[PDB]
């Protein structure tokens, strides 16, 4: 994972170990009696549009299959449900509504939008969690016989509260002077307008609506799902679904007194820790499944390939190296038992084993035990025995061309980038301002060519490439030469302790990898390429695409200058030391 | 019976009104909630029904209105007290509510009544059983809700005497739901008539959803006959209007309400709300006031160990544009600011209230601004006047995936999209570690207070299986605390060999890490905090953005904690050099 053929020598962390679940249980409440919905909806002449009538339904088991399996019924745009998964959900306080309208402005007077007698009676919040349902009535019975529903919403003054009737009436008000006897103003009723096909040669059809309302999930539910029940399982990392908290843990007794009208138990920052059984009345307590962290111990990749694994924060018996049924990594198991697995104050450590000797010590682990490879030749752990000068002078000055970095080759982008307000400019002042700091901890700080050499094998710029090439460039990435050249001006042994200088060589460089590699990030869009975007995407969308794409590539640049910053600090810092 | 008017009487109502808001059980926590609840300390009426006139019925039956609520109450001694009817108009042609107490029936009952002008009902049941009792009536029509069950009140009977039933009731009515608390306790006195000073936990008890509109509270009387007219014994019941509030709450062991705080009453409940506790000596900021000019509103207190006496500081305000007044409006008002009797002292800051300046000057101990500092001094009051161990923190780790997606494996491959936005944030952790590591080793390796907020834990192992502590608590979510390299026995072998300064860290890095445990409850503009609700109610086209949101906003919590922690390691380095006994993380 290091993205090496070779490793040096180390402890280092790869992925973490989890716990996989076995089976699954279910418990859902039993109600015996079938959820009527034929009933409630399929009926005589429904309820008047003025005065709608609700029916609360409770205590059943509802299959609404059968509503797609009969006759067309359009329209049936859920608002805030998966239309499929309506039969994997267990329900609550669900309402029922009759609805008669002529249709032909079923349009405007959808939910979610205003229309006329949108606008009227019935008003809606703006996303309600129930589907709309409009019952398209063919003809012979859309009233093709004749005419019905002397109910109609002629007029009204304006919008009511939410879900509620307009059992208001009497005539219309007269502009002059409030209106009682219509005696020389046409003040009208608002209704008696229905005519469904008296002469109508093309007209509306019938489109009784029904709409529910549910999703409390805290009191317990009435209205369930016909998913079936099975026995179930403590004291295992299992799967459950408990009245539709799906999760998964391990169910165990508890002592919990609740008292008779609570249901769901919480903790200290919102997780249920406690339950308690639909069917049967007795409280359980949900603890997640072990899982832990994965350390490789190392002696180095040409001194041997033999290794040690450590397991972190876990018990050595509840998790050892022969419960590989479920376990993560499954084939990664190290052989059946590699030593004596041994338990430190950190977790469990595996391939290798103890002694009592008390050494200098290496490559560490927590609590004051240090390992080590030795004497055929194998990896011991003990307890430690307690028994010139290189400072950094500056890092290597660097500058970014914002509208090359991200809006590459695209005045468009540039265009749409340029409603941000100005967020390259105050960045640029800001790396200047290190860049030319920089050169003052130089001015006032102020075998070399074996240092030379040494340091030399990595390093950047060189004849600082002022021509034709390198050194990654282009997305506007430029280094600054260095002001002062070079009027400023044991050891040749392998053995280097030139860690210091090289480290923020390193560190500046893996960033700058992972400022680079950041746009191959998807973040989430069809494609990573803009010009692609632009040439097969209309507009519309291609706006909110690429302004999602300059967020997160603004956002990851803004991250390395407070890097940068923060680098900086150290830097001088460390030069005012020196 | 022409019966003349009577002036009710007015009580406070002290620290009572207190009930479960939600059918979660939780314990140990300090939970704050907004709802509708009776004020702390407010007035409400004392209807005082007995045989009045020695033997002449007393018509103390208002049509009160409903609003809101209620806090209808009692100190009965025996069973007088019958029915809650409700209605908009009280009459044939408005639905209404009535609850009798027949014996053992409820007979809850949802018609249209033709109400009687003054109804009551019979203590004792008629001669020959089949009680008429139904004078309260007489045309019942159009019956939607019907409702059968044990009485409303199951209270023991008065007995000897001696005692009295404290019946409390709460009647709630909001989106076509109607919810009735209750709870009872015993009394021991009765001189005052008046509600002792008691917290008392209303349990739910019943819940109905009828959606009838309601705007009066009407009440019923239980007297059979003269024992002439109608009489009976003594009762009284007590009225409180229901408005809206914010409260904190302190859940007890077994999990029930033994005190809360209302949020607005004084400065000092403010500040209590602020700071999330029931103890506090200093200077804090609370919030801001709005003239319908501005500013800002900072609470002196010297310590709730010690008085309850309070100053308040507005900034950046003449004293003249903001006298006491004001306080009856502007919704940064239900504060009391007492009055101009202790003198109000402007300084360069602004207004400063509720002390009194001195001629005098000493060594300041709160310090305000432009050398003024104010102090708690002889009685004793508020004067404000003008005045005159190294650190070396803890390993801490985090657990990406299942942090950002706690057990969903959709979420991961999802999370996949964005690729490696949180291995450099690995490795600035591990680097991190290893850095306080080098700090110990090069500040303790040259050649006993021993404080406990640090206690003795087992590093939290995974035995933690059986509160559940805050620590353990933590563990999940993928927050783990990697042990020290150094063991305190060889630090205390290298010294043998050679307090707010350490607790400010440790309380730092707490709140931090509280603070980033807690942001994961943030809504983030999803209609969802938990993921499997939303694969369980959407499909996965909109799913995948309203999971994005969700992404985007715990990535961004994840850097910022990040940054913090980093900034706080160079501060704690700059230490470390600087430090050129033995102490918990720290040096003395
Ligand atoms: C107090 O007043 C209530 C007012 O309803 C009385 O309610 C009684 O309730 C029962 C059960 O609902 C009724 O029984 C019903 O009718 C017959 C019995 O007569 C039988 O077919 C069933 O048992 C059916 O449920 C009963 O009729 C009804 N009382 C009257 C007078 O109608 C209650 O009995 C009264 N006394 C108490 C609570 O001690
Ligand atoms: C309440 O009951 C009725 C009204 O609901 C009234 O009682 C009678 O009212 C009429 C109205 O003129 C009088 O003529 C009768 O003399 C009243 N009868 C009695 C017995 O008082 C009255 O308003 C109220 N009181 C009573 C006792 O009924
Ligand atoms: C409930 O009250 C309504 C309102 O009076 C009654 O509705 C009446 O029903 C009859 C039956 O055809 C109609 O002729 C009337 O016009 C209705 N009155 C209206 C609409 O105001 C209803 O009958 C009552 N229900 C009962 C008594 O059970
Ligand atoms: C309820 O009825 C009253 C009549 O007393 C009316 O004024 C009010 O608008 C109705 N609705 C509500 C929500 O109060
Ligand atoms: C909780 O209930 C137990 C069981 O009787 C009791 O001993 C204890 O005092 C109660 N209160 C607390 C805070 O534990």
């Amino acid at each position: 994972t290091l993205k090496s053929f070779t490793v040096e020598k180390g402890i280092y962390q790869t992925s973490n170990f989890r716990v996989q679940p076995t089976e699954s249980i279910v418990r859902f409440p039993n109600i015996t009696n079938l959820c009527p919905f034929d009933e409630v909806f399929n009926a005589t002449r429904f309820a008047s549009v003025y005065a709608w009538n609700r029916k609360r339904i409770s205590n059943c088991v509802a299959d609404y299959s059968v509503l797609y399996n009969l006759a067309p019924f359009f329209t049936f745009k859920c608002y805030g449900v998966s239309p499929t998964k309506l039969n994997d959900l267990c329900f609550t306080n669900v309402y029922a509504d009759s609805f008669v309208i002529r249709g032909d402005e079923v349009r405007q007077i959808a939910p979610g939008q205003t229309g006329n007698i949108a606008d009227y009676n019935y008003k809606l919040p703006d996303d309600f969690t129930g589907c709309v349902i409009a019952w398209n009535s063919n003809k012979l019975d859309s009233k093709v016989s004749g005419n019905y529903n002397y109910l109609y919403r002629l007029f009204r003054k304006s919008n009511l509260k939410p879900f509620e009737r307009d059992i208001s009436t009497e005539i219309y008000q007269a502009g002059n002077k409030p209106c009682n006897g219509v005696a020389g103003f046409n003040c009208y009723f608002p209704l008696r307008s229905y005519s469904f096909r008296p002469t109508y040669g093309v007209g509306h059809q019938p489109y009784r609506v029904v709409v529910l309302s549910f999703e409390l999930l805290h009191a317990p539910a009435t209205v369930c799902g016909p998913k079936k029940s099975t026995n179930l399982v403590k004291n295992k990392c299992v799967n459950f679904n408990f009245n539709g908290l799906k999760g998964t843990g391990v169910l165990t007794e508890s002592n919990k007194k609740f008292l008779p009208f609570q249901q769901f138990g919480r903790d200290i920052a919102d997780t249920t820790d406690a339950v308690r059984d639909p069917q049967t009345l007795e409280i359980l307590d949900i603890t997640p499944c072990s899982f832990g962290g994965v350390s490789v111990i190392t002696p180095g990749t040409n001194t041997s390939n033999q290794v040690a694994v450590l397991y972190q924060g876990v018990n050595c018996t509840e998790v050892p190296v022969a419960i590989h049924a479920d376990q993560l990594t499954p084939t990664w198991r190290v052989y059946s038992t590699g030593s004596n697995v041994f338990q430190t104050r950190a977790g469990c450590l595996i391939g290798a084993e103890y002694v009592n000797n008390s050494y200098e010590c290496d490559i560490p682990i927590g609590a004051g035990i240090c390992a080590s490879y030795q004497t055929s030749q194998s990896i011991i752990a003990y307890t430690m025995s307690l028994g010139t000068e290189i400072l950094p002078v500056s890092m290597t000055k660097t500058s970014v061309d914002c509208t090359m970095y991200i809006c590459g080759d695209s005045t468009e982008c540039s265009n749409l980038l340029l409603q941000y307000g100005s967020f390259c400019t105050q960045l640029k002042r800001a790396l200047t301002g290190i860049a030319v700091e920089q050169d003052k901890n130089t001015q006032e700080v102020f075998i070399e060519d074996l240092l030379f050499n040494k340091v030399t094998l990595a390093d950047a710029g060189f004849i600082k490439q002022y021509g034709d090439c390198c050194a990654q460039k282009f997305k506007g990435l430029t280094v600054l030469p260095p002001l002062l050249t070079d009027m400023i001006a044991s050891l040749s042994s392998t053995a280097s302790a030139l860690g210091k200088l090289q480290d923020v060589v390193n560190h500046n460089a893996q960033a700058l990898n992972t400022l680079v590699k950041q746009l191959s990030s998807k973040f989430g869009a069809i494609s990573s390429v803009l010009n692609d975007i632009f040439s097969r995407l209309d507009p519309p969308e291609a706006e909110v695409q690429i302004d999602r794409l300059i967020t997160g590539r603004l956002q990851s640049l803004q991250t390395y200058v407070t890097q940068q910053l923060i680098r900086a600090a150290e830097i001088r810092a460390s030069a005012n030391l020196a």
